[PDB]
């Protein structure tokens, strides 16, 4: 129930605090009070504390407060729990199962058993599936001992929208999207009036009354094509020229989109504002993100995007909206969601096909079974098993085979324990080598997936050295699962990773 | 711990089941006769041993030979293992490292410490992965003292293709596709035919090499002028609606088929079945589409194949290098039976355990399948998992529709929140009813590629009585994805269950 491992006692241990406005200089007075879990929360990573710090009334738009460190003098144990039911944890602590956990852990007596000789226990806890952050829970009294100095008030960079507080969290990854939003915030305002002011204004040309869906698109897609030749958008055209997701179509489905769902009401408030853009499909298309990369990454392209989407939801208002929005709310707004998705980029991430993330392509979806399963451990000789999920969205398509990593004398297919499995059913495989590195096994008879069919491929590895595998001796670091032919096959990518023994 | 229990067993006249190849059928009733796992093997469903009775020579389309049933006398243990790898069952077993398991396991020696007074041990695994199956392993000497019976001989009902194998397979299942495919030959070879007697737009045809584009074209006015016709009249109201099942689809069929069969591949059935089986496409012309078999009557089924075959034969001039009534019907037959037997067998839906859900570029799923379960039947706290990603843009997250129960199953607001590649996201939950609360983030969430959340559900129950049935209207938590005014629905299926 305790990890000793995540387990330790520490002398001035401190952490931080997401804090919200109005409280960055109350707090540092001293923490007090306004079941089981109730108590004072803080985390080891002043980045996720900042994550805290909004605004409760307005969390999608208001304003950030800022982090506090605190710091207990003298030793404290961080004792670190493998779950956090309250109630597995007082039966397998042997401790009373009527008074609340967090009360418990700051009895002297509780201080006694599991302290370590510190002056206080705080529980710590996994931050979040996905994060090796922790948070510590700390009892309210004991937290009186906490020093608390301010780490940052982004109310006191005076920075408009969250800027201060996604620049603040930008600075964990020193590929990192790190943007001068006043840089990007500026530039789009000069370029919407640099281009309200010669062929633009095809507006002329435009319906300007509440026309058809199909008819407004059509217009904004010819004035989406007018807006790009003007030179202050001579880059954008550049960049989004070729990628489909970039083009005139998607523009003006999203504006059209936006003033659809942007009536009197919602307009008039940014917080309403943002929570109606942020439920809308193909903002990809604004933001330059596509197949797992941010592309549109510098300030001044960004600028662009932003600038020809306000001029077209203006555009889209008349054609199918009720109603200024596109060029004051509808920015704020955009650049909000803006920040949010390139820090979920800047953030630390297993990419699909690794670990248990699904690779998701041309209709399949497959995952390693487990994170075990993607790690081809070495250093014996002897067998190991791999279970990779297979399934696909609708109709059935075929799985070909599967290309595999071998290493000569050192690791190779185990052919009669490899094969792959359609809803049990249990198929046998003839595996061929291509050369000295990859072998090739098809399944002895047709496999297909889709909606309610699904396969197990079960890749059998054998070793006859002991010797462990070294770089140079491995060329590809994924598992390639064939689909269908179209001459060439639906690569679906299972990536690995080469490990020794624990 | 390497053998379980649970699933171990002493048994008089133990018996099992063994696929048998053809040219083997009789021979092997003369007795069982021949490196950790070499030994003989079967399993307790007769049905999973049919699937290991096709020629090896030709897997795909080859015939199927027999079942046999194999009995020891006496006493048997079946020692069933919790793991699959021969060096961790020998340590754990404590054994002779240089000494491979399945021979130790035929040895005076294994048998007393594990045979519990039966004369021999056989060894019992998982048959597969989304089965429920045991294969057996035998030592190949005690082996010796099977004998064998007949349970059936495929080729002596002397059916066409893989026909037998796949019928008996469908005894499984008492839905259930179960289709008399002697029938459907025939109605297909008489449609085929009938169809050749305006039919006769085959004089519009090029008959020469042309572009895929008016290839397809082409087929698709062929199709169109083909569905008139009285023999295909159930098949052009079943098709109207459902895009998968449009002429469009059908063409595609048609010409990629054409392009991938030369003549070494239409004269040989096996290589035919090689080279269709990798195509995308076929579930228009096999009318199956979103997790149902649509066409499920003989009389359909025969109209849609009479209909390709048809299509492909007017396909191989357009773009290709007889086949088209031959080696053509009798493999995509065999591609028919194929899914069908997949569709028969037992197997969890979409959303359901481990089962992703995949929508609208979504893919959702049930971290492990305990998170899958409400427990119920005590006071107090679960939490249930979710994985959320989706396939390429950033797409949205709305918010969660969770059940309630009044006063005895409620979300624990304070527990409940997503994680966005790791950013903790807390939820603004309210009640929509009684019966369903909408948690929505407190910061936006979006999903793509390499951009994947951790939906965490903790439920609180006031009281110790159990769910029941009635209390519960749905079976699914909703993950709400983008506005179009609906949201994009994906469904996460659960199931109560008692604590233990």
């Amino acid at each position: 129930v305790v990890d000793s491992s995540k387990s330790f006692v520490m002398e001035n241990f401190s952490s931080y605090h997401g804090t919200k406005p109005g409280y960055v200089d109350s707090i540092q007075k001293g923490i007090q009070k306004p079941d089981d879990w109730e108590g004072f929360y803080s985390t080891d990573n002043k980045y996720d504390a900042a994550g805290y710090s909004v605004d409760n009334e307005n969390p999608l738009s208001g304003k950030a407060g800022g982090v506090v460190k605190v710091t207990y003098p003298g030793l404290t144990k961080v004792l670190a729990l493998k779950v956090d039911n309250a109630e597995t944890i007082k039966k397998e602590l042997g401790l009373s199962l009527t008074e609340p956990l967090m009360e418990q852990v700051g009895t002297e007596e509780f201080i006694k058993r599991f302290g370590d000789g510190a002056s206080r226990v705080v529980l710590s806890l996994p931050f979040a599936e996905g994060s090796s952050s922790v948070k510590y829970i700390n009892n309210w009294e004991q937290a009186k001992a906490l020093s608390v100095e301010l780490e940052i008030n982004f109310e006191t960079r005076g920075k408009r929208g969250q800027d201060a507080m996604y620049e603040y969290m930008a600075q964990a990854c020193a590929s990192c999207i790190n943007l001068d939003w006043d840089v990007i915030r500026d530039k789009t305002k000069t370029k919407i009036e640099s281009l309200k002011e010669g062929p633009i204004k095809k507006m002329s040309e435009s319906p300007n009354k509440t026309v058809s869906e199909e008819k407004a698109k059509q217009y904004l897609e010819e004035f989406h094509q007018t807006a790009l030749e003007h030179p202050e958008l001579s880059e954008l055209k550049t960049v989004t020229g070729t990628n489909p997701v970039f083009a005139g179509a998607n523009y003006a489905a999203w504006a059209v989109n936006v003033a659809q769902v942007i009536d009197s009401e919602t307009a008039d408030n940014l917080e309403k504002t943002t929570a109606a853009l942020s439920i809308l499909p193909g903002i990809g298309s604004v933001m330059g993100i596509a197949d797992g990369a941010v592309h549109h990454n510098t300030e001044e392209i960004v600028a662009q995007s932003i600038a020809l989407s306000s001029l077209m939801v203006a555009q889209a208002i008349p054609l199918v909206g009720e109603l200024g929005f596109a060029a004051y709310n509808f920015v704020e707004s955009i650049i909000n969601l803006f920040q949010v998705v390139h820090n979920s980029y800047n953030r630390p991430a297993y990419s699909p096909g690794h670990k248990t993330q699904p690779f998701l392509h041309d209709g399949y979806a497959v995952s390693w079974n487990t994170v075990e399963d993607s790690i081809i451990r070495t250093g014996f000789q002897g067998e190991s098993g791999h279970d990779i999920k297979i399934t696909a969205e609708n109709t059935p398509l075929p799985i070909a085979g599967v290309l595999l990593p071998t290493i000569p004398g050192k690791l190779d297919v185990n052919k009669s324990k490899t094969h792959i499995s359609v809803n049990g059913r249990k198929i046998r495989m003839r595996c061929r080598a291509i050369d000295g590195d990859v072998t090739f096994c098809r399944p002895k008879s047709p496999v297909y997936v889709g909606n309610g069919v699904h396969a197990n491929l079960h890749v059998a590895f054998h070793r006859s050295s002991s010797e462990k595998i070294h770089s140079n001796e491995i060329s590809s670091d994924s598992i390639g699962v064939l689909g269908y032919q179209k001459k060439v096959n639906s690569k679906l990518s299972l990536f690995f990773e080469i490990k020794s023994m624990a």
